[PDB]
């Protein structure tokens, strides 16, 4: 890929970009994702070149896909996948995403996660901002940010951040494993059958529980005693028992009862196909 042959279309969300790439000049070249760096230092230089590795390292389906790069001032392309992220998109066409259709997707991120998985990986910020949808049946992990790669001996990791999709232990400890991912994937499924209904958010929910009126660094530490005290987020309208135990069994305080990205899968599949 040459920087030359970019052509800028708009501007998407650290950066992102909407471009094309067009070396017959032609308009004829593909529309692709280009994500660069807004103010860069050596440092978040150094863990973007391990981002792009993480990236090109992964072909899955459910797996945003890595196309090249270009510099010198680093950039990195992706396929562009129309429908932006899983969040907008559920708050913009709700009406035509029924249950089955939540299943579907959630389904599609677990196995994205598996796959992850089975290569040690660690994503850190699963949410649903961070899901592309490529078309109605379909999604993908679509950023990679804060992925971390598990040392081989140890299969944990240690480290502003989103503390509202955070396990207890890394709250507390800076420990991010396959079971804070799953802490993580627990909101996900909260986030979705919440249909992003905006103070059913993850951090209203929360707030309105420490009180609001609680500011600053304290918040962490409310947030902590909260979840030691078993509090959690509430069952969302309509989500029926079966689908909130799912998300109850998967924020437990003790992280070895934690499912498995397999376990979920398959779970979720069989409630799929008996509605
Ligand atoms: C890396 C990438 C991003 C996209 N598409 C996309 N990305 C958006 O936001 C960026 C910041 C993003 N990147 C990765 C994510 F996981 C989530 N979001 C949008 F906003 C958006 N839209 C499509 C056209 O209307 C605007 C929204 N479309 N395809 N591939």
């Amino acid at each position: 890929f040459e920087e030359r042959h970019l052509k800028f279309l708009q501007q998407l969300g650290g950066s992102v970009e909407m471009c094309r790439y067009d070396p017959l000049q032609d308009n004829t070249g593909e529309v692709v994702a280009v994500k660069k760096l807004q103010h860069s230092t050596e440092e978040h230089l150094r863990d973007f070149e391990r981002e792009i590795e993480i990236l090109k390292s992964l072909q899955h389906d459910n797996i945003v896909k890595y196309k090249g790069v270009c510099y010198r001032n680093l950039k990195l392309i992706m396929e562009y996948l129309p429908y932006g992220s899983l969040r907008d998109y559920l708050q913009a066409h709700a009406e035509r995403i029924d249950h089955i259709k939540l299943l579907q997707y959630t389904s599609q991120i677990c196995k994205g996660m598996e796959y992850l998985g089975t290569k040690r990986y660690i994503h850190r910020d699963l949410a649903t901002r961070n899901i592309l949808v490529e078309n109605e049946n379909r999604v993908k992990i679509g950023d990679f940010g804060l992925t971390k790669v598990l040392p081989q001996d140890k299969e944990y990791y240690k480290v502003e951040s989103p503390i509202f999709w955070y396990a207890p232990e890394s709250l507390t400890e800076s420990k991010f494993s396959v079971a804070s991912d799953v802490w993580s994937f627990g909101v996900v499924l909260y986030e979705l059958f919440t249909y992003i209904e905006k103070s059913k958010s993850p951090p209203a929910e929360f707030m309105r529980m420490i009180g609001n009126d609680k500011q600053g660094q304290m918040i962490v530490f409310h947030l902590i005693e909260l979840l030691k005290n078993n509090g959690r987020l509430p069952r969302p309208d309509g989500c029926p028992d079966e689908i909130y135990m799912i998300m109850t069994e998967c924020w437990n305080n003790n992280v070895n009862q934690r499912p498995s990205f397999r376990d979920l899968a398959l779970r979720v599949d069989q409630i799929r196909d008996q509605m």
